[PDB]
């Protein structure tokens, strides 16, 4: 298993422009288009990403390619970020990879703003930051996905996606 998988499986994958969660316009894996109301809006945002007049539709691999871009800025954005690099470089390699889920789906802000639970990751208080992470709205409102992803730094294996 790795990041991408593990990606694709709590996004899914749309070739065609859709609402996500929060009810903003998105395509491919999770690829948010905007937070505007407009859906022309998107589909101007998702032509000027794709290079071409889409008219709402993509093709698999225009959507894995905009996915390779999006993991890399999110890791790309973890390691510019001081209170996300820290984090990151102390973990090993799975639970890396559930601190990329959060940052793909939420931003480095929203992430680095989990504080307390970063520095409970940092010191390796596996079950305390577990606990702590779950008293959040991401958790609230995508409470599956929000527990693959804790069990994840709770356990340093795949078992959730298994
Ligand atoms: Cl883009
Ligand atoms: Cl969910």
């Amino acid at each position: 298993m790795n990041i991408f998988e593990m990606l694709r499986i709590d996004e899914g994958l749309r070739l065609k422009i859709y609402k996500d969660t929060e009810g903003y316009y998105t395509i491919g894996i999770g690829h948010l288009l905007t937070k505007s109301p407009s859906l022309n809006a998107a589909k101007s945002e998702l032509d000027k990403a794709i290079g071409r007049n889409t008219n709402g539709v993509i093709t698999k691999d225009e959507a894995e390619k905009m996915f390779n871009q999006d993991v890399d800025a999110a890791v790309r954005g973890i390691l510019r970020n001081a209170k996300l690099k820290p984090v990151y470089d102390s973990l090993d390699a799975v639970r890396r990879a559930a601190l990329i889920n959060m940052v793909f789906q939420m931003g480095e802000t929203g992430v680095a703003g989990f504080t307390n639970s970063l520095r409970m990751l940092q010191q390796k208080r596996w079950d305390e930051a577990a606990v702590n992470l779950a008293k959040s709205r991401w958790y609230n409102q995508t409470p599956n996905r929000a527990k693959r992803v804790i069990t994840t730094f709770r356990t340093g294996t795949w078992d959730a996606y298994k």
